[PDB]
């Protein structure tokens, strides 16, 4: 019996990386936010509000909502993956090969499993 107001604050947004510190072929992960929501830790697997996944039917797009893994969380600091790649933008090259439509504005609503 809790209310279902569960919001993130701050931006969760990472692009393909041409090359890292070494010089090498970079997939970029991870995403790091501000919850306003339940008090999270390691383990959960969540789907945000606006984050619609791509190529589920090879680049098909069908607004599914993405679900996410928790790997670390420090406090109110989650940080989250898959990372979040937008087809709609990033790049002509690098957004084919993305897994959501877009990055939405700030973190937005979630909508927590624990399954």
């Amino acid at each position: 019996g809790s209310t279902e107001s569960l919001t993130v604050s701050g931006q969760p947004e990472h692009k393909v990386e041409a090359k890292d510190s070494n010089g090498m072929p970079v997939d970029n992960r991870q995403g790091t936010i501000t919850v306003s929501a339940s008090g999270l830790q390691v383990g959960d697997a969540f789907t945000i509000a606006g984050v619609n996944s791509v190529h589920q039917i090879t680049k098909d797009t069908t607004g599914q909502p993405q679900v996410f893994r928790v790997l670390a969380v420090s406090g109110t600091t989650v940080t989250i993956s898959p990372k979040i790649l937008p087809v709609e933008n990033t790049d002509v090259a690098s957004r084919p090969y993305a897994n959501v439509d877009a990055k939405p504005a700030e973190s937005a609503a979630i909508t927590i499993l624990n399954k």
